[PDB]
């Protein structure tokens, strides 16, 4: 595609940033991208030399999603080196990392979580679970479950920006508003609706529990869900009802919309629009 | 759905007390997982204390790794050979699903190998892992992830094949530099899809451990081997040997050899010697 083939000769790569078995994420520089004067910082996402054919169909789908949307809160992509060489996938570079990085530096780092970049409030953990509710809010619009929404897969921009990333799982639901495949997900257990995990529907709404799972890593400040408990035990623990308790630092109507979040049945759970006014009404007041 | 059925199922003679079991250090992990040696009291009737390794998830698991661990547990209490990797139990009623394996004191056969051995060694390496495929290949399975890191290299320096969670007898997560042509193309997995793996493994043990197709990315591998291109001969690598390997990576399944012809070559090479 011309509109989005970048030549390889202006692309400069350095450090990793992070890495998987099959693949990595290097900080970048790109030399007159799309109509800037010099060179612009970015991030490239790339595979390694023992990728699978899931892997590179994956790195294919993301770049395919990432031609089609644009969003404030969603990862912009700047373009691709796919030809005479490896496939890099060139994005916006966010310069404080994952979401959960972020969250799990501000128990550490000073000023810390208090109840200017550093200092985090109750009113800044909600504000950022609204610009992912604003983005997915987007998502669902384009018919597009994200499947793989987390809080290590948000990254965290230039004046605390939510930017939703890694969209490598995400699929198109026109069919039939959800996505069914018959063999088993790559959605780590923990994440999952319990229709995703027993059934294999994939829908807006299980992207809502996964949303609900995304708010308890938020207050908990990146916190490990279900914590302590193996995920093969989820199975029995979803079907007879429990779910994760009240995290210390979490008000009842946060609660609440994380409980509604993680309905059994998904009719009953919100819409990412309804999100999106819960937390306005929560930051008002 | 199929998971939750089999997690149900799995929660007597592959059930080993939780209690006797004391792990130790980590050996190795992935992101989704990893093994642990441990010391295994009272295992299959042994006295004392077994060493053993120890598969365990990781708690960002998913049902796809959960299901890998499950299907190598039904896969490795079908098969016994000398050059498989033993099964001794599972822990399934006491917190997290360990899977109780056999323990091969040097690791990995590619970080064996990276350390350093005579042709004749590798010979002998090459001969042990064909023997146990031909095992394999009887028995119906098809390994599918064959390759030097999921080979395990036991005291008296035995070769044991490992890794049996993508395993299937009778999409793709198989590295593309290790899957025969047909399985790229058509998604297709044979015994014959086995052999062209394990030139590639035939290929990485004259090399000591070298990575297939240096300097070429995977994304690009499927049009070279469908023109016809394959790896060159390696340094330290007979005339012999590359033919073999040659034959293991055929177009057409057929004209590839069968575990028996590659044993059969690997004999008559050391006999020679
Ligand atoms: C959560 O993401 C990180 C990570 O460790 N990812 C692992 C788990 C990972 C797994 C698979 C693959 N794959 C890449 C493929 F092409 C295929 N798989 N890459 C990486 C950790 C954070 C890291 C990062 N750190 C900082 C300080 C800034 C930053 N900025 C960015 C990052 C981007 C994409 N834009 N801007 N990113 C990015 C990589
Ligand atoms: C290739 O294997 C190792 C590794 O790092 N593997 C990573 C990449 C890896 C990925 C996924 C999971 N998963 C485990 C799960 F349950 C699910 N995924 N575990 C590990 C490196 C070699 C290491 C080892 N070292 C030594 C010195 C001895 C040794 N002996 C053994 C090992 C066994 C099984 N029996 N005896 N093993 C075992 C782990």
């Amino acid at each position: 595609d011309p509109k989005w083939e970048f030549p390889r000769k202006n692309l400069v790569l350095g450090k990793t940033l992070g890495e998987g078995e099959f693949g990595k994420v290097v900080k970048a520089t790109a030399f007159h991208l799309k109509g800037r004067a010099g060179y612009t910082t970015v991030a490239v996402k790339m595979l390694k030399e023992n990728a699978s054919p899931s892997e590179l169909r994956d790195l294919l789908s993301e770049f395919n999603v990432l031609k089609q949307v644009n969003h404030p809160h969603v990862i912009k992509l700047y373009g691709a080196c796919s030809q005479d060489g490896p496939l890099l996938l060139i994005v916006e570079y966010a310069k404080y990392g994952s979401l959960r990085g972020f969250l799990r530096e501000s128990r550490k780092v000073g000023p810390g979580y208090l109840g200017d970049e550093r200092a985090l409030t109750m009113g800044d953990l909600i504000s950022f679970a609204w610009q992912i509710s604003q983005g997915m809010q987007y998502l669902a619009e384009m018919k597009l479950v994200h499947r793989d929404l987390a809080a290590r897969n948000i990254l965290v921009a230039e004046g605390r920006k939510m930017k939703i990333s890694d969209f490598g799982l995400s699929r198109d639901v026109y069919e039939e508003d959800s996505y069914v495949k018959r063999s088993q997900g790559r959605i780590p257990v923990k994440w999952m609706a319990i229709e995703s995990l027993f059934d294999h529907i994939y829908t807006t709404q299980s992207d809502v529990w996964s949303f609900g799972v995304l708010l308890w890593e938020i207050v908990t400040l990146g916190g490990n869900p279900y914590p302590g408990i193996p995920p093969e035990r989820l199975f029995n623990l979803l079907k007879t009802g429990h779910r994760m308790e009240r995290p210390d630092n979490c008000s009842e109507e946060m609660y609440r919309l994380m409980l509604q979040c993680w309905k059994q049945e998904p009719d009953k759970r919100p819409v990412f629009a309804d999100i999106s006014k819960d937390l306005e009404k929560m930051m008002v007041k």
